[PDB]
């Protein structure tokens, strides 16, 4: 009904690590936590609006691949706690590790994505800056989609790069972003990684000449995970698929099986 823990029941260790938003703990509470705690110091009345409607928006999400949202503080500092998890992330596993992951074990993280992804947008809600850095991978097999309600424009659609008008953000948006997952996926690379130079890639992008290269994916990825791919990429916003049947083809090609 509210959620808010009072002061004194969160017992913050450890400083994980950080963001624009803010600053990660873990944490003992009725077992393990993760506490974000914001940059802010007095929460002016106002301010004490700002969150609890932002948090309005992390409880109406229930669903085994969307972190666990599990309660906000408020008199330490502002907070938000949920469940913690256990491992790396995707990005940590596509990258700075070397796990191979088998394509089997691969898809699967993709369906699991999109399974998040799903949800949110039958709740309506825009998460706007999904990438591999914020799906954490719980056990090395749960994917946690989390830090949602420059920063990253490696996964950002040409239109927001640029900007719309009335959008940019939107279900399509989300859609771009999640295709660069699948790159990064079933390339295990990040994109543009020969022509390392921001300004390069926000104006050629943006500008609809710059997309990522096909040729890197790894010659066992399947050619229905391709194409699934290619028509998220798309650079026109609205010939890109909607997240219900991005959630058929990925399931539904699944099944070959090992
Ligand atoms: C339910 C959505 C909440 S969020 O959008 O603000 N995301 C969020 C909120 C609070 C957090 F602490 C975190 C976070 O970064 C982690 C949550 N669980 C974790 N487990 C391990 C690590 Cl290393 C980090 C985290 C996080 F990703």
């Amino acid at each position: 009904d509210d959620w808010e823990i009072p002061d004194g029941q969160i017992t913050v260790g450890q400083r994980i690590g950080s963001g624009s938003f803010g600053t990660v703990y873990k944490g003992k509470w009725h077992g393990d936590v993760a506490v974000k705690m914001l940059n802010v110091t007095a929460p002016t009345p106002q301010q004490l609006q700002a969150f609890k409607n932002e948090v309005g928006v992390l409880r109406k999400t229930r669903h085994v691949n969307i972190l666990l949202f599990m309660g906000y503080s408020t008199k330490p500092q502002l907070a938000i706690v949920t469940q913690w998890c256990e491992g790396s992330s995707l990005y940590h596993h596509l990258h700075a590790s070397e796990t191979k992951f088998e394509m089997k074990k691969l898809i699967d993280i993709a369906r699991q994505t999109a399974r998040g992804m799903d949800y949110l947008h039958a709740k309506s809600i825009i998460h706007r800056d999904l990438k591999s850095n914020n799906i954490f991978l719980h056990e090395d097999n749960t994917v946690k989609i989390g830090d949602f309600g420059s920063g990253s424009i490696l996964w950002m659609a040409p239109e927001v790069i640029r900007m719309q008008d009335s959008n940019p953000y939107s279900f399509q948006s989300d859609v771009y972003a999640f295709g660069i997952v699948l790159y990064e996926l079933m390339t295990g690379q990040l994109p543009y990684s020969n022509i390392n130079n921001r300004d390069q890639i926000i104006e050629m992008v943006g500008r609809g000449s710059l997309s990522p290269d096909l040729s890197k994916v790894r010659s066992n990825c399947p050619k229905r995970m391709k194409r699934l791919m290619a028509e998220c990429l798309k650079k026109k916003r609205d010939e890109r698929p909607s997240f219900p049947r991005i959630l058929a083809e990925i399931e539904e090609l699944a099944r070959e099986l090992s």
